């Protein structure tokens, strides 16, 4: 009830929310830096390398043995870039056709396709998928080649576990990639792309559930790259109005904004 | 008093704020270097042939040295026995030298010679590492542990800086689950090293700090609480405040010290 055991209260609600919200942000960064090495792996091994020393055994058992170094993700796959012009080639050396992610049908004419070729046993399902397929996966892999850097997605439901979440996608480039390099260039030497699928929906819910205080709080975290259409990356609910906090949240792509708010149950 | 008062907190804040930023960057090199280690498995021994070499360990540790922020380098060390030298030193097309004058080594029940190397440590190249009494003992633990270890600090080759070794084992595939100790000795393969440049690149991450100028900060190796042996700062013997540190390492201990110069 008094004046002074709610200041308290507030001071309270605040470092549980801060502390929540920095958890996230460096797992998060964590993850994201691991993703940067293997992205680099599959450059010097796959690419430089003659003759490649990944094949995708190599690469889920690397992958599942990291798996602890990217704490928010729940798997990694590689996608490579495929033309059009190539595609029946591709297909022919792999021994297997180019499917759509929507159904798993093989993929109708395309000007281009990012078929995944390496994954996370964890991810196995993503195997032959077109990447470009998935709306927000295509924007995340255009993003990701003009750039030149990690990338985030809007939230939304991902593949098979239909688990709320976001991917974060990193470019491989080729070799004759120039120094310096401008977009049109960055597009010529892409090689294929990185990608990683925070589940945020179990792995965030996991983290939260298993911090003391945890009934006490009630934790949502929002996409605000948008500040009029703010959409829901974590959280669902009875919660007290009167009082909220709101804690920086930093993932790391300029292009995304993000917010923490915590409210006690109460 | 009042002012005393603030200034404890500001002392408080400033130290704790350098031991996070030292702990935390300690953990993301130890990390990756584990993420070395898995990879040297992976490629080198799980994979055959071997699909890693020389020129492929030196192109994806230089591409990822921003991943190990306080290491001047890495290496990987192959587990060689006596028996062994011979067809080693044949296939290699090198001697194994020692540490000190990298000179031929003499006969030695086993040797840790570097295979892989970052460019930045080029000249481990060859050299035992069971050569040098700090990598010796890191060796040892690290493949009786199963777990990343730490050296106490010391003067690095080439550089002399004051620095740590940090050391993790690779194993070949015939390690058992839950191994017995001898059984981990047996199934070792080699030994994943980097070297925490303590001198250069902990004042690199410290020194330029705001507030640098108005304290004094030490961190202390505390393994032997009678015998505390500087990691980094002066080698001097009343308001101080201690910050907690933990690199990783149940057999090492570790502390910092931050104190006002007036
Ligand atoms: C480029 C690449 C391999 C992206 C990874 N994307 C995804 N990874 C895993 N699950 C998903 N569901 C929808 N998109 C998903
Ligand atoms: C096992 C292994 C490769 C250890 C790495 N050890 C070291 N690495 C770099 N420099 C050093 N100076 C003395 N020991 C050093």
């Amino acid at each position: 009830m008094d004046d002074a055991n709610k200041i308290r209260r507030e001071e309270v609600l605040v470092s549980m929310c801060d502390q929540r919200a920095r958890m996230l942000q460096d797992q998060f960064s964590v993850s994201v830096n691991h993703v940067h090495a293997l992205a680099i792996l599959v450059s010097t091994f796959h690419y430089h390398k003659n003759p490649s020393a990944i094949d995708q055994e190599t690469f889920a058992e690397y992958t599942a043995r990291t798996a602890f170094e990217r704490p928010l993700l729940s798997g990694v796959a590689y996608a490579e870039k495929v033309v059009n012009f190539e595609r029946e080639m591709f297909e022919r050396q792999h021994n297997w056709v180019i499917k759509t992610m929507d159904r798993g049908e093989p993929s109708p004419v395309r000007d281009e396709y990012a078929p995944v070729i390496f994954s996370q046993d964890s991810v196995s399902y993503l195997e032959s998928l077109d990447m470009m397929s998935g709306e927000e996966d295509r924007e995340n892999i255009l993003r990701a080649r003009e750039t030149g850097k990690a990338v985030l997605t809007s939230p939304f439901r991902l593949l098979e576990t239909h688990h709320l979440g976001v991917v974060l996608t990193f470019p491989v480039y080729k070799s004759s990639l120039p120094e310096n390099p401008t977009v049109e260039e960055r597009i010529a030497a892409t090689a294929g792309y990185l990608g990683g699928a925070f589940d945020v929906e179990s792995l965030v819910e996991n983290l939260l559930g298993q911090l003391a205080g945890n009934q006490a709080i009630v934790v949502h975290v929002y996409d605000i790259t948008n500040a009029s259409d703010p959409l829901v990356m974590y959280g669902n609910e009875e919660a007290d109005r009167s009082l909220s906090h709101e804690s920086k949240l930093d993932f790391g792509d300029p292009f995304r904004k993000h917010k923490m708010i915590c409210r006690y149950h109460q």
